[PDB]
C-alpha cells in the first residue's frame, strides 16, 4: 500500500514543484540561477557561462536577498536588510558592485531604508525613494539629485503608493515610471493628509514591555480617500540646472469634478506618455495621451487623443482599466476592452480617433496582451476548447486578423492547458510556463519560427516521487443553471468510488472577477484533505465570477454577498444530487472574500452546510477599504448604496449561527482586512448566545503566512474538519 | 428524583442569595431599602417608618443609579448617568434633593461627568471632583468652591486616583478625606506625566467604521510611576472672592531620596492626621502624625511622632500597611502589624513612643479591627478551632489583655463559621453577617450585654428552594506538606461515593495573601460542575497564601511563579492518590493570578493534568504594573531581580504545552491584564507547534462580566472540560 499525501507532507513541502525563473537581460541572453551561482544562457544554443560567482559575496558581511543587474550589464544592485511592510512594499539596503572593476561602489550609497530603487530602462540611471522623497542618480559613484522635498511620512508619498494605491490600483509600491530610454522620470504624489488612520497593536517579541500602535492612512467604504498628482521632470537636465522642475500633468476637467484616481501610467515613445484617469465612481474612465513641447518644456494633452472607457452595467475593467499596448511610432494602441457581448477582446486605436476596431471576438476572453512587434501581437486567452479555466498562447498578424495561431494549444494538450509567457527583449525568444493539469513543464521557444529549443524544467524527479504516493485526482467541468454554465472542480481522494458517499468540503473565495475552477495543478491542503481523509475538495465559479463576460462577472454590481454567496449554496446542492456526497457531511471554507462568503453562507439558514471554517473575513463592507469596495457597492450613503451595505453583514444573520459549528480566524496584525471585522463577528455571536470557536494569530496579516503560524493554521483547521466529519 | 444545580441555574440566578444591607446613620438608628422605599430602623426594638418613599421620583426623568444620604437626614443626593470606568472609577450625573421642603435643588448643581462626590461626614457640605479638579459647596444650593485648578486628564489627578493607586493602593477612585467634623479636607495629587501609556483597540458597536484607541497611563514592572503629593484645606474660611489656600504635607526625608508611594491616610481627631508612605521597595513605611497649629495655619509632624513599619522577609502589610485605629483624644492606636513570628497582630502605640504593645498573639491572625471603645476593641480573627478559614468577631478588653470574647463563635458554630459584622456609629450595636458554611444569616446585637436582638435575615426562602435539587457538599480539610498543614476544599457532587472515581478540577488563585480554601457558601460554576456534572472541584492554599503567618505568605517572596505553582501540582498529586479521584482525568483552572498559575502548571511538565483553562492571565511580570509586581518581586533589574522576571514567564514553558489540552481566554479590552499577555503566550505556542484552543472576547474587560460575555465564557469552558472528561 502506498503512501498518501499527508499534513506533514504539505507543511514540510517534502514533495516539491521545480521551477524555472529566469530573467531576461536581452534579446537572446537571459540569467538562471543554478547553486547559488549566477548563469547567463544563450538562449539560441543552450549554453552557458557563469555571470557571478556563488562565492563573490563571502566577505559582503550581509545575506543577500535580491540582486538587479542594470541595463547595459555594468552594475549590478545588491539588495540586503530586507523588511516588508504591506503587500508589495518593504525598506532595504543597497550596494552597487561594479561589475567591469569587480569593485563594491563605497561612495555616495544609496541611503539605509530606502523604499524603491530601480534601474532606467537603459543604461545605468538609478531612481530611488527614501523618507517619502525620489532621487537620481545619474552614475552609480556619484551624489543623488534630489526631485521632490515634500515627502512625509503617513503624508505625503514621492514615487511611492500610500496602501490603498498599494494594494488596489497599481499592485505595487512604486510610483515612478521612466520613459523609454530614461531620458525623462514620471511620478505620482499622493496626498494622505485628511484620510483616517486604521490603528491597531503590535506585539513584537516579548521583550517588549508595552505594546506598538501600529497608524496606517487608509480609507474605508465612503471615507475621504488619498488624492494625487502626477509629474515628469527631465533627468538629462540635472546636471545642468540647480533644481529641475517637476512639469505637473493635471487630470482633465471631467475628472477634476470629483475624486478621482490616477489608475495607469503607460509610456507611448520618447516624449509620448498616456495616463488613465478614473472617477470615484468607477463606471468612467479617460485616457489622456500627451506629447512633450520641445520650446514649452511643458506636456500637453489634447482633447483629441482623449479616450473615454466607461461601464453601464458595471465597473470598468476587471480591477481596473487595462493598460495600453502603444505600436513603435506611438501613433496607435491595443487594448483589451469589452465588447458589445460583454466579452473582453483587443481593440485597436489611432490615437487620435474615438472609435476601434476589435480584432478578436467571440464568446470567450483575452485575459492580457504579452509582446508586440511590428508583424505580431502575442496574447493569452482562454478560447481553447471553450474552457474558461484554460489559458493558451495566441499570435495575431497585423495585417491580417483572419490568421490567428495558438502557439501553445497542441504542444502537449494533457499535460498542459494552463500557460503564461516570457518573452525576451524584443520577443525574439520566448519561455512557455505550463502550470497545469499535469505536473508543470517549461519551455523555450524562438519566435521566428516557433520551433521549441528545447525543455528547460519537466518535474521528472517530482513525477518519480509521486509515483509512490496516493495522489487525488481533479474533476474539472460544469452544472448549467438557468441556461447558463457554470464550472466547478472537484479534488478527488484516490480509488474514488462513485457508489459511496463522501464528505465534501466547498473551497470559496468568489469575489468580484474571481476563479476557482481551473487547470492549475496544486500541492495544497486540498491534496491532503482528499488524499488521506477521503474528503472531496469542491471549488465553485458562479455569478460575480470572471473571464466568462459581463452578464456573468457585473451580475453583482452593487450587490456583493447576494447572488455569489446563493450560488455556493445551490452549487452545494447540485454537488448532493451527484450521488456521491454525505449530505450530513457537507462544510465551507474561505480566506478573505471567501471568508466573508463562508460566513454569509453558513449564517443563511439554508440547512446544506454542518460547518465552517472563516479565515481573515469580511464582515461588513463599510470596514473595507474605498477603492475595491465601492468599484462594485458604490458609496454607503442613502443617495447612492447605504441600504445594501446594511444588508449585507454578517453581523445580521448571527442568529443563524446557532444552526452550524463555526471556526473564525483571524491575525491580529492585519492591515488589509482589520482585526475588527471577526471582533465584530464574535461579538455579534456572543450576543445572541452562539458557541463558535475562534483562534487569533498574533501579529500575523492577511497571509497568515510566516513558517509557524502557517503550519499551525492548517493543523488547528484540519482537527477542525476532521471532527465535524467524524473522521478518526 | 429532584433537580440539580444546572448551568442555567449559575447563568440565569435562579437561587438567589438574601442580603441585608444597611446603612447605619447613627448609634441607634440605621436605613434600609424595601421595595424601592427607604425605611428607617430603631435598632433596639426594631420598628421603623418610611424615610423616603418610592414614588418620590415617580417623574425625576432618569434611571437612579444610587443614592445618597447626607450625615442630617437633611439631604438625598442622586445618582444617574452612571458610566463605568475602572474596578472602581466611574462618571454620573447628580441632583440633590431637599428631604424637608420636598424639592429638587436647581440652582448652582453638581456638573454631568462628575468623578468622584461625597458628603461631609457630619452635616451636609459635598466635595466633588470634576475635569480632575475639587470643588466644594458649603450648602447644596449655594456657589461650589474651586479648590484645585491644575486638573488635567490623564496628566494631573486631584482629589481622585490614578489607574494605579485606583487598583493597587486604595482599592478606591476617591483621593479625598474630610476630618472626622469637616472643617478641614485632604486630599491626594497624582502626577503621571512621565507614565507611560498602555494603548488597546476598542471595536464599539457595530456601526463605529474606524476602532477607537484606548491610551492609560499605566506604568508596568520598572516604569516611570506616578508621583504624588498632599494637601489640606480648611471648607470653614473659603472665600468667594479669595481662591483658596491648601497646606502640603511633605513625605519625611527617608521618602523623599527615591520613589514611593502614599497609601494610608486616617484623620485621629479634629486637628490631627495620620499618613503612612511606603518606598517604592515596599519593605519599609513611615507614618507621619501631623497636627494643625492654629497660629501658623500649618500642618507639623514631629518627628518624635513617626513610626516606622519594615519587614525582613517581604513586603509590608497583606496587600499595604494597615490602617491605625485611634483612640477619642488621638493619643494612642492600635494597628495590625507583623509580630516577631510573622503572625499578623494588634499593637497598641503611643503617638510619642517607638515600642508598641502586642495586645493579642498566637499562631493565628487578626483580620481587620472593626471597632473601638474606651472598654474594648473588637476584631475579626481565625483564631477559632485554629481554622485559618474561618472569621470570628472577637472582643478584647482593653485593661486587661487576657480576657478575650468570641462573640459570634458559638452563635450558630454547624451553620456559621464565616463572619463579617457593621457597628453603629458609637458601637452601640452591630450586625452580624454570617456567610458559610450554611446559608447567610444576618442578625443584629447590642454591645452593651451582646444580646442577640433579632434575625435580619435568614434565607429561609432560598433553604426551601434548595430542597428539592440534589446540593454538592463541602469538605474542608488539610494536607502535610514538610510538617506544615495546608487546607484545601473540594466541592463534591451530591451522593458523594468514596468507591467511585470521579474526574477532578483544580480550581486556582494562589496570588501572594489568597485564600481559596474557607468555610463561605457560594453558588457559583463550581456547584453546576458537581451538582450537574459530578467533578470534584478542588482549591488548595499553598506557599504564598494568606492568614497563616509570614513563613507561609512570604515563601514566594521575590520569587512568583516557584513555589505557589509546585504547591498546587503537589496538591493534585496527592488528591490523585485518594480512591475517589481519577488519575486520568485532572484538570486545572484560574483567572487572573490563577490563570498565570494555571499556565505555569499545564507548562510545568509534570504530567497530573490532562488538560487546563486560563482566563485573562499574566504571562511576564514585566507586563503587569509596578505596584502589584515589584510588592514581590523588587525592580526587573540586573542590580535586583531580573534574573527571575525572565525565568518565571508561561512562554519560556510553551514546549511543555504538547502533551496537554489548553484553552486560552482574554477579552480584547482588558486595562488591568493587557491582552498583550495572552497574545505573547499564543505567540510562544505556535512557535513551538502545540495546538490549543482560544477565545477573545472582543470589548470585554478583566472581569469578562458582561451579560452576554459571561453566560458565553461559562458556556465554552463547561464544553471544554466535559470534552476533556468524556462527559455526554
Ligand atoms: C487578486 C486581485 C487581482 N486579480 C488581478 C488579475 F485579474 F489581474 F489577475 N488583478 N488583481 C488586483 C488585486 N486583486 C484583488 O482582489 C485585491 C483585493 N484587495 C484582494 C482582497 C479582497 C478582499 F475582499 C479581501 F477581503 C482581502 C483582500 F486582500
Ligand atoms: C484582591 C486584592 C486584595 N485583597 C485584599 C484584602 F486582603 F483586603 F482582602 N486587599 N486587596 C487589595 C487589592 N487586591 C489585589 O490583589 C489587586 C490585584 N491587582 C488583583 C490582580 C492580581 C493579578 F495577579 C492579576 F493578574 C490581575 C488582578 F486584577
Ligand atoms: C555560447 O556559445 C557561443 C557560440 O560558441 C559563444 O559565442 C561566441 O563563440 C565564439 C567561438 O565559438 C567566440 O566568438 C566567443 O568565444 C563567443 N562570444 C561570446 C558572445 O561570448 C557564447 O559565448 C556562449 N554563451 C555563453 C553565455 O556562454
Ligand atoms: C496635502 O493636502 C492638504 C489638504 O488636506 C494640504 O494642506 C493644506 O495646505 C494649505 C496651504 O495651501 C493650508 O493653508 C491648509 O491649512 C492645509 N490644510 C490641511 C488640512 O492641513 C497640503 O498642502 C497638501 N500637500 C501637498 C504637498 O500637496
Ligand atoms: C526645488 O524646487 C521646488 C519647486 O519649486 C522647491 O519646492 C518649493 O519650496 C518652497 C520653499 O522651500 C516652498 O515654498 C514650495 O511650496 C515648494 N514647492 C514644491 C513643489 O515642493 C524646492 O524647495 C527647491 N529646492 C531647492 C534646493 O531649492
Ligand atoms: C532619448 O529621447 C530623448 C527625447 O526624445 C532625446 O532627447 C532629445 O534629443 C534630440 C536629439 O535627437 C534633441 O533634439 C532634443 O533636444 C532632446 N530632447 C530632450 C527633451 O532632451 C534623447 O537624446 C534620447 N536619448 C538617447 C541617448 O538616444
Ligand atoms: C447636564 O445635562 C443636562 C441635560 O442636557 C443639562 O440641562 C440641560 O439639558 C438640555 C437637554 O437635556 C439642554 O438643552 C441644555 O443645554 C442643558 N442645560 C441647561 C442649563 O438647561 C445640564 O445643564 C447639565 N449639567 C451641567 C452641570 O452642565
Ligand atoms: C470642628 O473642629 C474644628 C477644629 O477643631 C473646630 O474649629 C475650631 O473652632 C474653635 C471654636 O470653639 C476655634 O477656637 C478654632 O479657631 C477653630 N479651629 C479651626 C481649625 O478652624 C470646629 O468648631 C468644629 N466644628 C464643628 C461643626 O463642631
Ligand atoms: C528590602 O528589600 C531589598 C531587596 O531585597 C533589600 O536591599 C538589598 O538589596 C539587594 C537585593 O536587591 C541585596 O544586596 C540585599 O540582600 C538587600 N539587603 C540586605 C538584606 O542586606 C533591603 O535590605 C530590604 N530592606 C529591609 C527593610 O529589610
Ligand atoms: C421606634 O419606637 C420608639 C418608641 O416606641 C418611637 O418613638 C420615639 O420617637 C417618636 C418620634 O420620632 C416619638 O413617638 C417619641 O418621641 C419617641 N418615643 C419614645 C419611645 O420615647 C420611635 O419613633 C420609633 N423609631 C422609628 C425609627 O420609627
Ligand atoms: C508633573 O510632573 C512634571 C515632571 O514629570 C512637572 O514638570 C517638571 O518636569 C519637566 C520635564 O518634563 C521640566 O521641564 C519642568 O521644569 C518641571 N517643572 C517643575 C515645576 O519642576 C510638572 O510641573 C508636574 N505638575 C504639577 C502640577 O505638579
Ligand atoms: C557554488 O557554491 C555552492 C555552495 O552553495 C556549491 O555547492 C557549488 O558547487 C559552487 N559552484 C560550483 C560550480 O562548484
Ligand atoms: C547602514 O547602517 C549601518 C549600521 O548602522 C551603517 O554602518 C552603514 O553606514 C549604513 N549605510 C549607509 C549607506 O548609510
Ligand atoms: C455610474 O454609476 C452610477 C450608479 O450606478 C450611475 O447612476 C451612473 O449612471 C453610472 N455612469 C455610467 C457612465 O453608466
Ligand atoms: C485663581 O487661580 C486661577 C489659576 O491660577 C486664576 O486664573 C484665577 O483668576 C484665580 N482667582 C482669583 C480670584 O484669584
Ligand atoms: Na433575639
Amino acid at each position: 500500500t502506498r503512501k498518501t499525501y499527508t499534513l506533514t507532507d504539505y507543511l514540510k513541502n517534502t514533495y516539491r514543484l521545480k521551477l524555472y525563473s529566469l530573467r531576461w537581460i536581452s534579446d537572446h541572453e537571459y540569467l538562471y540561477k543554478q547553486e547559488n551561482n549566477i548563469l547567463v544562457f544563450n538562449a539560441e544554443y543552450g549554453n552557458s557561462s557563469v555571470f557571478l560567482e556563488n562565492s563573490t559575496f563571502d566577505e559582503f558581511g550581509h545575506s543577500i536577498n535580491d540582486y538587479s543587474i542594470s541595463p547595459d550589464g555594468q552594475f549590478i544592485l545588491l539588495e540586503y536588510n530586507y523588511v516588508k511592510q504591506w503587500r508589495h512594499s518593504y525598506t532595504a539596503s543597497y550596494d552597487i558592485y561594479d561589475l567591469n572593476k569587480r569593485q563594491l561602489i563605497t561612495e555616495e550609497r544609496i541611503p539605509n531604508n530606502t523604499q524603491w530603487v530601480t534601474w532606467s530602462p537603459v543604461g545605468h540611471k538609478l531612481a530611488y525613494v527614501w523618507n517619502n522623497d525620489i532621487y537620481v542618480k545619474i552614475e552609480p559613484n556619484l551624489p543623488s539629485y534630489r526631485i521632490t522635498w515634500t515627502g512625509k511620512e503617513d503624508i505625503i508619498y514621492n514615487g511611492i503608493t500610500d496602501w490603498v494605491y498599494e494594494e488596489e490600483v497599481f499592485s505595487a509600491y512604486s510610483a515612478l515610471w521612466w520613459s523609454p530610454n530614461g531620458t525623462f522620470l514620471a511620478y505620482a504624489q499622493f496626498n494622505d493628509t485628511e484620510v483616517p488612520l486604521i490603528e491597531y497593536s503590535f506585539y513584537s517579541d516579548e521583550s517588549l514591555q508595552y505594546p506598538k500602535t501600529v497608524r496606517v492612512p487608509y480609507p474605508k467604504a465612503g471615507a475621504v480617500n488619498p488624492t494625487v498628482k502626477f509629474f515628469v521632470v527631465n533627468t538629462d537636465s540635472l546636471s545642468s540646472v540647480t533644481n529641475a522642475t517637476s512639469i505637473q500633468i493635471t487630470a482633465p476637467a471631467s475628472m477634476l469634478i470629483g475624486d478621482h484616481y490616477l489608475c495607469d501610467v503607460t509610456w507611448a515613445t520618447q516624449e509620448r506618455i498616456s495616463l488613465q484617469w478614473l472617477r470615484r465612481i468607477q463606471n468612467y474612465s479617460v485616457m489622456d495621451i500627451c506629447d512633450y513641447d520641445e520650446s514649452s518644456g511643458r506636456w500637453n494633452c489634447l482633447v483629441a487623443r482623449q479616450h473615454i472607457e466607461m461601464s453601464t452595467t458595471g465597473w470598468v475593467g476587471r480591477f481596473r482599466p487595462s493598460e495600453p499596448h502603444f505600436t513603435l511610432d506611438g501613433n496607435s494602441f491595443y487594448k483589451i476592452i469589452s465588447n458589445e457581448e460583454g466579452y473582453r477582446h483587443i481593440c485597436y486605436f489611432q490615437i487620435d480617433k474615438k472609435d476601434c476596431t476589435f480584432i478578436t471576438k467571440g464568446t470567450w476572453e483575452v485575459i492580457g496582451i504579452e509582446a508586440l512587434t511590428s508583424d505580431y501581437l502575442y496574447y493569452i486567452s482562454n478560447e481553447y476548447k471553450g474552457m474558461p479555466g484554460g489559458r493558451n498562447l495566441y499570435k495575431i498578424q497585423l495585417s491580417d486578423y483572419t490568421k490567428v495561431t495558438c502557439l501553445s494549444c497542441e504542444l502537449n494538450p494533457e499535460r498542459c492547458q494552463y500557460y503564461s509567457v516570457s518573452f525576451s527583449k524584443e520577443a525574439k525568444y520566448y519561455q512557455l510556463r505550463c502550470s497545469g493539469p499535469g505536473l508543470p513543464l517549461y519551455t523555450l521557444h524562438s519566435s521566428v519560427n516557433d520551433k521549441g529549443l528545447r525543455v528547460l524544467e519537466d518535474n521528472s524527479a517530482l513525477d518519480k516521487m509521486l509515483q509512490n504516493v496516493q495522489m487525488p485526482s481533479k474533476k474539472l467541468d460544469f452544472i448549467i443553471l438557468n441556461e447558463t454554465k457554470f464550472w466547478y472542480q472537484m479534488i478527488l481522494p484516490p480509488h474514488f468510488d462513485k457508489s459511496k458517499k463522501y464528505p465534501l468540503l466547498l473551497d470559496v473565495y468568489a469575489g468580484p472577477c474571481s476563479q476557482k475552477a481551473d487547470t492549475v495543478f496544486r500541492l495544497n491542503w486540498a491534496t491532503y484533505l482528499a488524499s488521506t481523509e477521503n474528503i472531496i475538495v469542491a471549488s465553485f465559479d458562479g455569478r460575480g465570477s470572471g473571464y466568462q463576460g459581463d452578464k456573468i462577472m457585473h451580475a453583482i454590481n452593487r450587490r456583493l454577498g447576494t447572488f455569489e454567496v446563493e450560488d455556493q449554496i445551490e452549487a452545494a446542492r447540485q454537488f448532493s444530487k451527484m450521488g456521491f456526497v454525505d449530505n450530513k457531511r457537507i462544510a465551507i471554507w474561505g480566506w478573505s472574500y471567501g471568508g466573508y462568503v463562508t460566513s454569509m453562507v453558513l449564517g443563511s439558514g439554508s440547512g446544506v452546510f454542518k460547518c465552517g471554517i472563516a479565515v481573515a473575513p469580511v464582515s461588513r463592507w463599510e470596514y473595507y477599504d474605498s477603492v475595491y469596495t465601492e468599484r462594485y457597492m458604490g458609496l454607503p450613503t442613502p443617495e447612492d448604496n447605504l441600504d445594501h451595505y446594511r444588508n449585507s453583514t454578517v453581523m445580521s444573520r448571527a442568529e443563524n449561527f446557532k444552526q452550524v459549528e463555526y471556526l473564525l480566524i483571524h491575525g491580529t496584525a492585519d492591515d488589509n482586512v482589520h482585526f475588527q471585522q471577526s471582533a465584530q463577528i464574535s461579538k455579534a455571536l456572543v450576543d445572541v448566545g452562539v458557541d463558535f470557536q475562534a483562534m487569533w494569530y498574533t501579529d500575523e496579516d492577511h497571509g497568515i503566512a510566516s513558517s509557524t503560524a502557517h503550519q499551525h493554521i492548517y493543523t488547528h483547521m484540519s482537527h477542525f474538519i476532521k471532527q465535524c466529519f467524524s473522521l478518526p
